[PDB]
């Protein structure tokens, strides 16, 4: 019974195969059939290619030896190689053209999700070309989805030598009969088969996956659309910056490129961006997913005024200063969305671009107290319940699992009224003691938030809602300004508090505003519709932020 | 008696002044004298420029209002503005041409070093131009050297209004007579003078600094060359990555751009790079200054084999994988220099470029045991003393302050023999109990290393020297390779262990190798000759790593 799946790289996890390009080059240059593939494998185990695949030499040392084999082969075939014949060029192009075979990777992901130990076993080289970063990136994206990456040039062994298979079995801690092995080269399959492993000769992906699903008994083909890659907290780079003597800010960091600062809402975490962090880093950005003040590993001072917009924005500026960042793109959701519009209004020079999920930008009304304005809309009643220090802390902190299980639900799963919260005397008075687990979250994701909130609880988070008068006075100073830097507003159809229609007058203050819209999406945007969120953000980033 | 110094930005900390460009533009376009400066200040306190300087409007809202004032002014002066007259262009160029007035900044640094509270007081705007990042960077570099940055557009007050001066005095917690105030605008000096502050009208920097030194009694002019900016550990962004279940790696992070991974030697810290971190971030790089395995906040497992080159390099690859970095430039010193050459030999695809300080790259001799090779050179005797577990730990851990004070000395300060260390039975047998403080370090820098080494001591650090046979066997696999990626070798004239002549055959294995050389430099390269190190690295980075 199978418990491990092994994949080749070239022609299996990555397409098109480099060997395929040698043939394509022969045809394009009208060279004798197999001349290049013959020069490539020249000398077999004693040849230049074996030495390269074993790690004896690097790719740049191999290029001249391949040139010589190509000359020798053409001499024997009584033919001439063209004037501008360059092996470097042929390989540079082939390596660059090679992309991840998404359905193969998707099938590997599914097997690992169902308990399989997965591995990549590849005959590869030590790449020292000026353009090696493209291959480095490919391997990076691919390798993180597997338990093991076994590279011929790193182990000093090569397929089809029997020892690399014995090494593989030892790495997997598995007996041959427990292993499925997938290769596009029949000769490299032969030793695994001889050892007793299940083998699949990969020609077209679809037939390979039909074979793979028949042998594992797990559906790999015609599967529903998979969720984006998420984050395992213990595998992340965690960062800490002191912004002032008693305030430290925590963030999770992933990727290289322009800095993208992610700002969560209430009562959330850096983890609310779990589905965006890998996707945004893969799109070519340096992601900084914050634990906002009062949350997670960030400090939680008890004073209400430590949570007004002016102080929070000043701290985020200091955060940039301490990291040596002149700018960041600011993406926010809910309370993070509010802060992000204020960063754009007060510090435009420090904000590369600004994006908000659900949170509209509505200028302050100087002719009306903010407390009057909140009373005008019944959906904002929960905010008045959040006013009195201690009351909402008591209900929210009583049972953490019940809190997050009641809150983090989709539009078709609500257990929460909201409206007449004050009258009913609580957010959870008509909610069950043991809510069912929402389709958006697993038990373990709820427990990550539970553990996070055990440190400081809900005082610091609730204080974000306790600065209406302070926020309003500060916001009134910005009344003559417009937001003229790149800006994106993303509305969610089924958010009943931050409704799409509330954002309708935004173009008056943000003339060049760009928009996104997510259908059948509730308040918890990132986890409700991750794929859609990722598509809207990546497209807006590549077009407007670099 | 003075204790605070206040500087204007435009025409004082930054040159040339923007007002100066308005005049230069009038002359270039043969416009009436003062036409632009008149349109700029039009309406005085009621005008567009005051509203901008107060924060009522952003720079982009101000551009059209300036265009109108320019049209109105030309109409009155019975003149016409040229066909391609654009305020945006004039200001974009002026802002971009404006650089830090280095001797003014240097004088501000000296006053702060002698106990003064320093501040920048400026009439500035909220910059939302597409090219705002240039100004953002200027302010970032400048602001970090001062206690306070007071910006007119942020306080809603402007020079010469008396309230901004009262705000300044309150920010400084100083009485007027304790303040020197420097401005290039006589009108903006007048209220500070009226309050009783010492004022200096800045025309040419030199006369301003003569006035400033006469009034403070501190030498600011004709001063010796200042050391580069250093790091205050508590003001840095600290990062932590788990590379394996019991191994966590700590790093300090600063800047944006290509990732530059700094690898210290024995028995050092991320702090050994204190003079390089600010300089490298300012040059446009994202710096990752490591605490290598066994040091500082990084894990220190006790097993010798956890410190062989193979394991250390694999961990650094995982470090890159966990941060989402396909590559980094690897710069190392001493043991870090050795690791960095091995990263280039085994993982060329993950190494953008490689640089070593002092540490040469010498291929392993397969016909000689490494223990024989170390015995051949008398300068390597201390390495044999480091072999027996516990002996060197005992002497090095006995008195931490004495350890670092004896070790971290310049070429003309040695208290350490080295050679016949085993025979003498210790590194410090002929060294004082209370060494004098070396010219390279302050008391406080020694105490930072003392506190760092209190956590794990010297076992983990010493274990780097305890894998000769393991390292040699692994290195022998690389014997057929060459280093063909961008590489820099920096030799130090007075390093008596890692002597410049030891690097003489490097071009045989690294044909495209670039070199740097530092005269009158001992083993502790970074702190011995920071300025020279920074110049060699920045120049090599901008030319070879991007
Ligand atoms: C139908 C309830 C789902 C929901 N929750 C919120 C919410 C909850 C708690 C805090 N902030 C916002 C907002 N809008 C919503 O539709
Ligand atoms: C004259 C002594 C200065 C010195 N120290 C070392 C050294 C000390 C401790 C550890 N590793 C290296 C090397 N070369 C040197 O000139």
């Amino acid at each position: 019974t199978l418990r491990a799946a092994v994949f080749d790289l070239d022609g299996v996890l990555a397409l098109p195969a480099v060997f395929g390009v040698l043939g394509r080059t022969e045809e394009a240059l009208a060279l004798p059939r197999g001349l290049l593939n013959d020069a490539f494998q020249k000398g077999g185990p004693e040849g230049a290619t074996t030495r390269l695949m074993k790690g004896e030499i690097t790719l740049s040392q191999w290029i001249p030896l391949m040139e010589e084999n190509c000359r020798k082969c053409s001499e024997t075939a009584k033919v001439c190689l063209p004037k501008n014949f360059s092996i470097k060029e042929i390989f540079d192009k082939a390596i660059s053209a090679r992309k991840i075979n998404r359905p193969m990777l998707q099938a590997a992901l599914m097997l690992r999700k169902k308990g399989f130990t997965t591995a990549i076993l590849t005959n590869t080289w030590l790449d020292d070309r000026a353009e090696r970063d493209g291959l480095a990136q490919l391997m990076c994206e691919l390798k993180m989805h597997f338990d093991f990456l076994i590279e011929s040039c790193q182990v000093g062994m090569v397929k089809p030598e029997p020892q690399i298979y014995k090494f593989l079995l030892d790495t997997l801690k598995a007996s041959p009969s427990e292993v499925v092995f997938l290769d596009d080269i029949g000769a490299n399959l032969k030793p695994a088969r001889d050892l007793g492993m299940v083998t699949i000769l990969v020609q077209d992906t679809d037939t390979a996956l039909k074979e793979l699903e028949k042998v594992t008994g797990i559906q790999l083909l015609n599967t529903p659309a998979p969720l984006p890659t998420s984050c395992n907290p213990s595998d992340m780079s965690h960062g800490y910056v002191t912004v002032k003597p008693r305030v430290r800010l925590h963030f999770v960091e992933l990727g290289s490129g322009p800095a993208v600062c992610l700002c969560h809402g209430f009562p959330e975490s850096w983890y609310s961006w779990r589905y965006q962090i890998p996707a945004l880093a893969q799109a070519g950005y340096r992601v900084l997913a914050m634990d906002m003040k009062g949350y997670g590993e960030s400090s939680a001072p008890p004073e209400i005024e430590e949570y007004c917009m002016e102080v929070l924005c000043k701290e985020m500026v200091t955060f940039l200063d301490k990291l040596g960042l002149s700018q960041a793109v600011f993406i926010g959701h809910d309370w993070g969305g509010m802060l992000v519009w204020y960063m754009a209004l007060f510090y435009p020079e420090r904000v590369r671009a600004v994006a908000s999920l659900n949170t509209p930008f509505i200028p302050a009304n100087p002719n009306m107290s903010p407390l009057e304005s909140i009373k005008a809309n019944p959906v904002f009643d929960y905010q008045l319940y959040f006013q009195e220090p201690g009351v909402a802390e008591a209900e929210l902190e009583q049972n953490l699992s019940r809190t997050f299980k009641s809150l983090f639900r989709a539009s078709d799963e609500s257990v929460l009224s909201m409206h007449k919260v004050c009258e009913a005397g609580g957010l959870f008075v008509n909610s069950p003691e043991e809510p069912s687990l929402s389709r958006m979250v697993t038990e373990e994701e709820i427990q990550f938030y539970v553990q996070q909130f055990k440190k400081s609880g809900f005082r610091g988070p609730l204080n974000w809602y306790r600065n209406m008068e302070r926020n309003w006075k500060w916001a009134c100073k910005s009344l003559g300004r417009k937001i003229l830097i790149p800006a994106l507003m993303v509305t969610a159809e089924k958010d009943f508090v931050l409704v799409p229609q509330m954002s309708q007058h935004m173009e008056d203050w943000i003339p060049h505003l760009k928009r996104g819209h997510i259908e059948d999406c509730g308040h918890w945007t990132q986890m409700d519709k991750p794929t859609e969120v990722n598509q809207i953000l990546i497209k807006w980033l590549d077009s407007d932020a670099r």
